């Protein structure tokens, strides 16, 4: 009766939201320069309305007395929708092109990189019969990728018969690009080629016929969306030895679409600190950098933030010298402090923010929110990608309608797409075999931070800014920072997410239970233990509590039916409440082994990754429950006290799952009496690690064969003895990028390290970048250099008794960078 | 009789399943629409477990392909409107 109308209004509401997101995605494509300002006001309002409507829908869906308030909110939200509708109806050249015409004798540091590039493509010009090859140059924003190409072009030009410098935009017109290529080749025969409009085809044929029996060196720069370039490639398809191509792009994933070989892809790096200092002083100062002596420290600090981008340095140098160091120690501090909050809103600096925002506008949808989510975290720190992915999934930015996806691999794809688009620097490798953490450039950071503050996406509280937007009623995301002063909490009822960064101001001054709705709650790095009110929260999806001094967890947490993640690492809790099996949806569960897991985990069927499961004092039904839930991807094992046929039971129980890709078992000073040689492994595995070293295997497992688990790229294996046939058996494994084997008997007993011999096969190492051998003598002369084309490091034991022997006749340079190696020699 | 190319077939299958023209129950798929309310045409196939018939009241047509699961799990008589059977 009463509920029927609200149920039949919810679908109308969701359809309305779909149209609203459609139009919002449409308007956000064009840059805010060709967009009339009235439409911008309207779009902002429609965004706020979308927030309100989606909050209503989520409230209803989680809740189902509340029907009365929900219905009232429904009709009034319909009221604002209509009112805004009639209120709206009532009223109705490339910045980086000029940089190309810059003086040659102003570039600093071009010659070394330019000479390296010329000899890495012109090395075959001597005996100019090598087939044509292409060189891609990859970078982000402005790192002279275009300038360097022109510097190389202007030097080696007299030794080719043709040549053209042609550019491609974000959305090229293919006819224009090909006409430009034609016009540059000969300006006399094809003088008015831009007037003639034949088709995409006949002019490609014109190029092909014109490029008969010549060496050209055509350079094509700023290629986005490789689908564009695969049309140009058909212009260069006839064999033409002695001719080459140069390609530049800000998208690394389109470079392997070129030249088909990693050796030709030219990653290029920022300037060094010395060269950056020289360029910075050359623009501002007259002739000597030692004259001021008092803003030198400010100079190096401000130079550190740019890092090595000739762009940021050039813009800062211009802005900081209006007329000979207009002022010192005050405006330089102003520019140091203005990074992060407001430096972008300035003068003659906009000419470089367009060049940066090209990338951001190039993104598809569903990636703009993910990129903007970076504005939450502080300036200079590493962000763990797992935290990003889980926060994204809980926020709602990751979804699809394909049902063959787990929703986490999708987030990883989004992260990788952001990485390859040259917007995040990935560093480190975590235990999952993927990127550990990530960081963003400062000017990209403050740029997107201002862009987010332009709408109500994110609210940031800093001492340098000390500004709080005029409308406190409508705030969704809040990120508290070192500011522990303005902690107002009055008028945030619909509060989307909240986080605290290394601040004791949490708890004592700020209250959380006031927030009726709250999607995520991130609090890692605090030292507060009063969390018992989470039962009152109902829509909470993320609960991060890593290293938070929380003593105990409230029992009534089982009501939190909608939940996704639960991080409890680094805490002092030791027991989990029993009402955790009542909870239904989870995908990750970060629990240290010191904690005790109550029985009933078989209820949690949706689990996708479980970390550091401590198996101590467990009975068999609980052991076999683990194979019931067939959705885990990553699992971690450590134990000390059930080494029985219980081990065999769970050893065959793990095979019941088929979604695994990484595993590891931890046990100290013990043989692995769990794995039997007769057991099929999961069809998918990637890591299969074994962190403990005081444990061992009697023999190498037989089930590790090239037949099964052929996708391995990680071993971390240890065993008691060693046989010269195990290495040959292991080499036939397809990828095995990473290897690590330990000889327990050698480093525990008086065992003379023998020399295993590679009998069968020829190379056995198509790509094994890292190979580590402990307690095993691996001379570099297991095979000639054509065995492991990719091998950067090698570790082995070398007895001193083989120094006078003839079997260690090494000294040759193998194919990869096999020149920095130290061996622990034993007398 | 007539025969259809295989990839044209599944191409048509996706092109028709993007809207609610027809609905297919297959073991390799085990994929169902979240809008269990709006289903018009049913094509039951080798799948004989996911034979749900809760909320399909606007059923234009049904078909069964050499499956003994017909009837014993699914009821036809409840479909108030039916074009073809
Ligand atoms: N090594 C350098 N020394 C001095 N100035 C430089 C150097 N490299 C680039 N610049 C200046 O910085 C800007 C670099 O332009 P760049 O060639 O980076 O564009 P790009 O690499 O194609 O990047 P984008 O993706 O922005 O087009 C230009 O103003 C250029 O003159």
């Amino acid at each position: 009766t009463l509920e029927k109308k609200v149920r039949k209004g919810i679908e109308s509401l969701i359809t309305e939201l779909k149209l609203m997101q459609a139009v919002l995605s449409k308007v956000s494509k064009v840059p805010a320069d060709q967009l009339d300002e009235g439409v911008k006001i309207w779009a902002g309002n429609v965004k706020e309305l979308s927030y309100q409507m989606e909050d209503i829908v989520d409230a209803f869906m989680v809740r189902v007395k509340d029907l009365h308030r929900i219905s009232a909110a429904l009709e009034e939200v319909v009221l604002q929708a209509k009112q805004l509708a009639e209120l709206r109806q009532r009223y109705e050249v490339d910045p980086r092109m000029m940089a190309l015409y810059t003086d040659v004798t102003e570039l600093v540091g071009i010659e070394e990189t330019r000479d390296k590039l010329i000899n890495m493509l012109t090395e075959g010009d001597d005996w100019s019969k090598h087939p044509l090859k292409t060189i891609s140059i990859v970078g982000f924003g402005g790192l002279g990728k275009t300038t360097l190409a022109k510097a190389a072009y202007d030097k080696i030009k007299v030794q080719f018969d043709c040549g053209a410098f042609v550019s491609v935009s974000r959305n090229p017109e293919m006819k224009k690009v090909l006409k430009d290529i034609l016009y540059g080749l000969d300006k006399v025969k094809y003088e008015n080629i831009h007037n003639a409009a034949r088709d995409e085809k006949y002019l490609i044929d014109d190029i092909i016929e014109f490029l008969n029996d010549k060496r050209y060196l055509i350079v094509i720069d700023d290629i986005w969306n490789e689908k564009a370039w695969e049309l140009i490639k058909c212009a260069f398809s006839k064999k033409s030895p002695g001719s080459r191509l140069i390609t530049t792009t800000r998208n690394v994933s389109v470079s392997e679409a070129c030249c088909s070989s990693e050796d030709d892809i030219y990653r290029m790096e920022p300037l060094s600190n010395d060269v950056s200092r020289t360029l910075f002083c050359k623009r501002i100062f007259s002739q000597e950098e030692g004259c001021p002596q008092e803003l030198l420290k400010v100079s190096e600090e401000i130079l550190k933030k740019c890092g090595g981008v000739p762009l940021a340095i050039i813009t800062i140098a211009s802005l900081l010298a209006n007329k000979g160091h207009i002022k010192a120690k005050d405006e330089w501090y102003a520019l140091l402090s203005s990074i992060g909050h407001g430096l972008t809103k300035n003068r003659s600096l906009e000419q470089m923010k367009k060049i940066l925002l090209f990338s951001y506008y190039d993104l598809p949808s569903y990636l703009k929110p993910c990129l903007l989510y970076l504005s939450i975290f502080p300036e200079d720190r590493e962000i763990r990608r797992a935290r990003l992915i889980w926060r994204w999934i809980s926020e709602g930015f990751v979804y699809s309608e394909k049902q063959d996806i787990s929703l986490y691999e999708l987030g990883d794809s989004y992260f990788n797409e952001l990485v390859n688009r040259s917007m995040i620097q990935p560093i480190g490798i975590d235990d999952e075999g993927k990127v550990k953490a990530c960081r963003v450039h400062d000017m990209v950071l403050d740029l997107i931070c201002s862009l987010s503050s332009e709408e109500n996406f994110v609210t940031i509280l800093d001492d340098p800014r000390r500004k709080m937007p005029n409308s406190e009623s409508k705030v969704r995301r809040l990120s508290i920072q070192n500011s522990k002063i303005d902690v107002d909490t009055t008028r945030m009822e619909h509060m989307r997410s909240v986080t605290v960064f290394s601040d004791n101001v949490v708890g004592k001054v700020l209250d959380i239970s006031r927030f009726k709705v709250l999607r995520v709650l991130d609090l890692e790095g605090c030292h507060v233990s009063d969390v018992g009110y989470v039962g009152n929260l109902l829509h909470l999806r993320y609960l991060g509590l890593k290293g938070t001094h929380v003593k105990d967890l409230p029992m009534e947490i089982g009501k939190l039916q909608f939940l996704l993640t639960l991080d409890l690492r680094g805490t002092k809790i030791e027991v989990l409440p029993w009402s955790v099996v009542q909870l239904r949806r989870l995908m990750c569960l970060y629990v240290d082994y010191g904690m005790k897991l109550p029985s009933g985990i078989g209820n949690l069927t949706f689990l996708e990754v479980l970390d550091d499961l401590g198996l101590s004092d467990v009975d068999l039904d609980f052991v076999k429950e683990l194979g019931r839930l067939t959705k885990l991807r990553v699992l971690r094992l450590d134990f000390h006290g059930f080494d029985q046929s219980m081990g065999k039971a769970l050893e065959e129980s793990i095979s019941n799952m088929y979604k695994l890709d990484s595993l590891d078992v931890f046990v100290n000073r013990g043989l692995i009496n769990c794995l039997s040689e007769h057991w099929v492994p999961p069809p998918r595995l990637c890591r299969l690690a074994f962190p403990s070293k005081r444990s061992w295997f009697k023999t190498l497992p037989s089930w590790i064969n090239p037949s099964s688990l052929p996708l391995l790229s990680y071993l971390d294996i240890t065993l008691f003895e060693v046989r010269s046939e195990d290495i040959q058996l292991l080499g036939t494994l397809p990828a095995l990028v990473y290897l690590e084997i330990w000889n327990y008997s050698v480093f525990e007993e008086a065992h003379e390290v023998e020399a295993p011999v590679l009998s069968s096969g020829a190379a056995l190492f198509p790509c094994a970048t890292e190979c580590r051998f402990i307690g095993i003598g691996a001379v570099p002369s297991m095979f000639p250099q054509g065995a492991a084309p990719r091998l950067k490091r090698l570790w082995f034991t070398f007895p001193a008794k083989w120094i006078s022997s003839e079997n260690i006749g090494l000294g040759m340079r193998h194919l990869p960078s096999l020149q920095r190696v130290v061996v622990d020699v034993i007398s």
